[PDB]
């Protein structure tokens, strides 16, 4: 038993991670089979990153201008071009440590694993859900550009974000593996704000069944309420609304543990509407919605991958 | 910016995590050199592990009885010795991916990650740390028995829990990497209780400097106190006396701020008798006890290993 924020095992994306310098600019770069995948930024300089026009930028640049680092092995650069805001070098040596790999893009409410980077050298490991307004709450610092993140299924890596900024509110925002932001931001060191979040309620009924199958119970009542009725009290308190297909995703959930669906939702009603009085939900004090209900299941019932 | 629980790059650990199984039991082990090392309740049965004479067990045992298995690759044990609680198998080939390794055993209050395996696969990573009691509060399932905490320093793995058992609270106790036990425990299916806990008073306060350096400054106030009269406040609410000691550790924190040690005390004592109004510190509603002042310094100043 036990519910702990889970990484999925980062060996397989360590392999993988380069250093990219060009100028004065160092980030980090996803070396697979031939090429490094890198933010276009790293061709700006200071007064470049306050109003860049990148395709002018990279046409000034040469191959010899990008220096790739593989730890202490120097990778030579053979062509460069441009997919949208990522940068793409082709490079002399296909990486030996490439992992059976995809590229794919996540819905907000989904999570993944970053691996935080410096200098093409990982630093650490975390989860982060993708907000509902395409931001990720993170922790990076200058000199993490680069660094990616990934969900993994048995032996297949699916990178699904890129690192590029950090916004006035401290959060963080970045793009796809093929180079298309999340959410309504551009890579420009200008006023853009996050835009509105809210909580996603799926993800709370999921966690608050991890709680149950853990043994904390005291959030449970003998109330229910309809699917109608909880969405009005949702709305309310800046909660996503719930759907039929939520609710059939968490069907699995509510079998286990014997508590249907909507039970459960008035559960949540009465948390939202009293707080907690003082007690814990698998030792949180808020109510917790970065964990997918396949996360729950996850780690609830322990799938590895090799 | 942002603060998130951290946990080391889980790759150098993943190519050491093999599979064991002896009868009817399998767990993990751990394969560096020549030697794989894993719980010694492996040679166990269920009517052994209530009331186990291991010495008994183990003599009546063969190199053959164990079965270990690298991924796909069987190795063949040659040899087999306990140490205290863990079992030493001399295997025929030495692990060609074995780091640079210590074997440490930590405090009390220390943090470590954990690399949750099952089936000798990885399955993921997260941070924890030995509670006052000699406790972790985990995530492991039956078959996570043999998984690895660890510290990463550059290039070395200084490894310091391996995972033996849960108690009735739901939390984890287990090893150093030589068999001793953290804490009054034994590797007996039997009624042991944890003791009672604390709160590591150090780390609230390296966490509250964590949130001060990422902007939430609410918390903050002109007050200060004696070091004589916080520790009276701290008894009362069963959090653990501070040394000086303790206050020169945080001496670079409060530099780095220009916070005075004893100045966040007299927050942390508004914290303890008002709690939080409402408000969040760093997304939390409680006061977080985790994160080391080294945790803090590594994450707001952003180190990385190689
Ligand atoms: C790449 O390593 C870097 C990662 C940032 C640095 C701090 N935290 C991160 O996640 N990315 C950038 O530096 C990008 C890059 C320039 C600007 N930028 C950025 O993150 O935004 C900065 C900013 C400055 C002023 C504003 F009005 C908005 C945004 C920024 C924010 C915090 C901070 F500590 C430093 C810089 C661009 C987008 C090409
Ligand atoms: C090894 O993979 C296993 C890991 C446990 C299983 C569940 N969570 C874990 O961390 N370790 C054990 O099974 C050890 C092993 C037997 C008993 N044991 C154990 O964890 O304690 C169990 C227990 C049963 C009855 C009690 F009164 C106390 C303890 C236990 C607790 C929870 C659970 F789901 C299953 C079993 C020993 C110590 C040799």
């Amino acid at each position: 038993s036990g519910f702990r924020k889970m990484a999925f095992p980062s060996g397989k994306v360590e392999g993988c991670m380069v250093q990219v310098t060009c100028g004065t600019t160092t980030l980090n770069g996803l070396w697979l089979d031939d090429v490094v995948y890198c933010p276009r930024h790293v061709i700006c300089t200071s007064e470049d990153m306050l109003n860049p026009n990148y395709e002018d930028l990279l046409i000034r640049k040469s191959n010899h201008n990008f220096l790739v680092q593989a730890g202490n092995v120097q990778l030579r650069v053979i062509g460069h071009s441009m997919q949208n805001c990522v940068l793409k070098l082709k490079v002399d040596t296909a990486n030996p440590k490439t992992p059976k790999y995809k590229f794919v893009r996540i819905q907000p409410g989904q999570t993944f694993s970053v691996l935080a980077c410096y200098n093409g050298s990982p630093s650490g490991v975390y989860q982060c859900a993708m907000r509902p307004n395409f931001t990720i709450k993170g922790s990076f610092l200058n000199g993490s550009c680069g660094s990616v993140g990934f969900n993994i299924d048995y032996d297949c890596v699916s990178f699904c974000y890129m690192h590029h900024m950090e916004l006035p509110t401290g959060v963080h925002a970045g793009t796809d593996l093929e180079g298309n932001f999340y959410g309504p931001f551009v890579d420009r060191q200008t006023a853009q704000a996050a835009g509105t979040d809210t909580t996603i309620t799926v993800n709370v009924l999921a966690w608050l069944y991890a709680a149950v199958i853990n043994g904390d119970r005291w959030f449970l009542n003998r109330f229910t309420t309809t699917l109608n009725d909880f969405n009005l009290v949702a709305m309310k308190y800046n909660y996503e609304p719930l759907t039929q297909d939520h609710v059939d995703i968490l069907g699995p959930l509510s079998a286990q543990t014997g508590i249907a669906v909507l039970d459960m939702c008035a559960s949540l009603k009465e948390l939202l509407q009293n707080g907690m009085n003082g007690r814990t939900i698998l030792g949180s004090a808020l109510l917790e919605d970065e964990f997918t209900p396949f996360d729950v299941v996850r780690q609830c019932s322990g799938v590895t991958f090799q």
